[PDB]
DNA sequence: AATGCGCATT
DNA sequence: AATGCGCATT
């Protein structure tokens, strides 16, 4: 109605109504006042077929969904049988060549009689991840139907509806190709954020830019500013899941990966970048409104954690007063870039991309390819954009082109009592919200 | 003539005749005063075989002689026609079936009228290993043919005449079950050293004590007796090659290398002791006999060191008044535990084998399996196969069952200023001995 | 889950 | 030199 970045949490039971008055349930996405729906699609690694479809509403709930998933074998007959009652859903397996690679993109297209709505998402199809969690959220404006007579590209300033095709195209599926024709007639010039996909492959050349962090890269030397003291405005990374990401911070994390993320302007310098991860400690999870439970969406195992304890002293803790959400645990994603008192931030991203290798993508045969397992996909909000140098962050969440931060700037680092959360050890010691141990049978 | 433990070092050419009195050269090995020889066989890595032939007396030049070495196609084509001239040399390739994998036992059988010696040392059979460097030898006795009509194992409390026929046999080469029988037929009682040897293959179950390092370790249980304060007596490893031994010292060093070392007597602990690796700084190699040259038998690769500069930190000079070696470079190899001030030694080993893990073994598959790439071997000198308790370290090294250590004690830490010996990268700074700068083309 | 990258001597 | 061990998700 207002506001420029179209950037939205989920709705949490069991807070105070103040901090949901300006979320968003999957119902209130799939209303029938964001248009008179035709098809839809559902881009996605989780699903709970039952559930989703109860979250349209009765009007649309007949017209045609498909879903578009990365399992196979019984992962997939469990999935084929569960969609089975239901005679418009169809599905697209999506093709994971390389070994370990998931199909994690979380998507929407919204097929209406008044246009077209694009939606990226952090939140698996299931009940569990729009109950008490923390997610994040995009919408597109409704994109207007092109006139069939006129002649016009329909595209943006960040070449949006371009870099989305190319996403689509990367499947060969043919039941997308549907989706590429629908987004073809459709006007997406008001795009005011830059798209940021990976797909799975081994890529050369000038290839390696089309994906991954050499993505981001890219768009950062192209259409970010570099600022004065620029070395002194640290990283910020915050997600769900680790990967293995080496023996130190040399092999990929601090070399390959905070490169990408600190490039500004056309101007290369070749650092004491501070980077600051956030990750829920073990006593995040305790005090949580699920609990212990929670750790079900945080699946850092412990064959991967002991293999490289030096990533833990770079770890902060989860706080979210400004959102009134230090209790309800991080499922969503995102990267950004502030300045060294935190007033202000040169960019913003949310993604569906954990920290790995898998999903940003890593280097192969020195330096000539670069190797990504999976499917990702998020949104980059940029200042040149919106004709500014800087967003300023919103103090508080809920003061016109200032940037919604869900989470409490500065992180506050890890205690000598803290330890990361981790799925595969028993917490046994002290019991959780609901008075419950944990125990990963 | 007089000494009990037969150890000896290879003549040096530029050094006072004080050092050579007491040393041997390859033609005083083969010399008619050893016995009428009938036939030998050469175990080894590298051969020149016109210097190899020139070595014999010419009284025995036409007799018999087996090569055995690992070398295959363009390296084989060479020897094979390097031995053509000879219509008495004949070749057995030994199976090397994993990669990496060398031939690098050095030993000769020497079949004569009077008997059998064998001969395990630490030298090439070319030229350049025989000249200026230090090297190690053990001369078996004489082993007496056993009367036709007599029935005797003969077989000594060490079980040498059993634990080299099963090295043999490890093969299955035609051309050495001639030898095997040769064995067979001789009266090996004598002997008060134990062998040790690696073979090629992936051991499990009982069968991983009988090759590498849990063979010694098992030795070490049955045989060594645990001395009182035995966590303070360190463990020393000499070498001229460095393997690649992981990314820090729990991965194979520390951990399962100076396990089997450190033991001693049935009762088993579960350390802080102390261990000394010796090899040449660059300094030793320029300061040399050869000078830089003496890189050529130092096979240290760039590549293998940097990644484990935490191994540099273990690493001491090469220093060798005792036998007037300082300036020899050293080819041989050596492990001994000595006590806290040096002055006894609990056991000595001389051995073909560098600190690697082609050479010692590595563990697989969760600790189940042993496997090792190379042929190595050595003997293995025990007090208890003496009656005795410990050696006592030869002061100097040329009164009566006191233990002849051809390097000084205690070894001295690497500098500052030094760095160990790399032959990949050019020392173009300070000249060696004969004026000349290094640069590996 | 099951492919292909990287590794390992003297 | 060219085999087979170990690795890599959310």
């Amino acid at each position: 109605k207002g506001n420029p970045f179209q950037f939205y949490l989920t709705r949490v039971s069991g807070v105070k109504p103040k901090y949901n008055s300006g979320a968003l349930h999957i119902k209130d996405i799939l209303s029938p006042l964001f248009g008179t729906l035709v098809s839809s699609a559902q881009f996605n690694y989780c699903f709970d077929v039952d559930w989703l479809v109860k979250q349209y509403p009765p009007e649309f709930r007949k017209k045609p969904i498909l879903l578009v998933h990365g399992d196979k074998r019984e992962a997939k007959a469990h999935l084929h049988a569960q969609a089975k009652p239901y005679e418009n859903i169809s599905l697209c397996q999506a093709k994971l060549d390389i070994a370990f690679g998931t199909h994690h993109t979380k998507m929407m297209l919204l097929l209406y009689e008044e246009g077209l709505r694009v939606v990226i998402h952090t939140s698996n199809l299931i009940h569990a991840d729009w109950h008490q969690k923390t997610q994040g959220i995009w919408l597109s404006p409704l994109y207007p139907r092109i006139a069939d007579g006129t002649h016009k590209s329909g595209e943006s300033p960040t070449h949006f509806k371009a870099n989305l095709i190319s996403y689509l195209t990367a499947y060969n599926a043919p039941s997308l190709k549907e989706w590429i024709d629908v987004i073809h007639k459709h006007d997406l010039s008001e795009t005011n954020v830059y798209l940021i996909g990976s797909t799975p492959g081994r890529f050369q050349g000038s290839q390696k830019d089309n994906w991954g962090h050499f993505r981001l890269k890219k768009l950062l030397k192209d259409h970010a500013s570099s600022m004065p003291n620029a070395e002194s405005w640290p990283v910020v990374g915050q997600f769900s899941s680790v990967g293995s990401l080496g023996a130190d911070e040399s092999k990929w994390l601090c070399s390959e990966f905070k490169e990408s993320m600190l490039t500004l302007g056309k101007e290369s310098k070749t650092s004491s970048v501070p980077l600051y991860l956030i990750y829920p400690s073990v006593e995040n999870v305790r005090t949580s409104l699920e609990g212990y439970p929670a750790g079900g969406s945080l699946p850092y195992s412990i064959q991967t954690a002991e293999k490289q304890n030096w990533l833990h002293s770079y770890f902060h803790k989860w706080s979210a007063e400004t959102s009134g959400r230090s209790n309800a645990m991080p499922h969503i994603k995102t990267y950004m870039r502030p300045s060294p008192d935190f007033s202000k931030i040169a960019w913003f991203l949310v993604t569906s991309a954990n920290l790995s290798k898998a999903a940003w993508g890593a280097l192969e045969k020195n330096g000539t390819q670069l190797m990504i397992r999976s499917y990702e996909l998020g949104v980059l909000f940029l200042p040149s954009a919106l004709g500014l140098d800087s967003f300023k962050v919103k103090q508080k969440f809920f003061p016109m082109a200032t940037f919604p931060v869900p989470y409490d700037l500065p992180p506050e680092l890890y205690g000598s009592k803290d330890r990361p959360w981790i799925w595969n050890i028993p917490y046994v010691k002290a019991p959780d919200t609901h008075g419950n141990m944990w125990v990963p049978s």
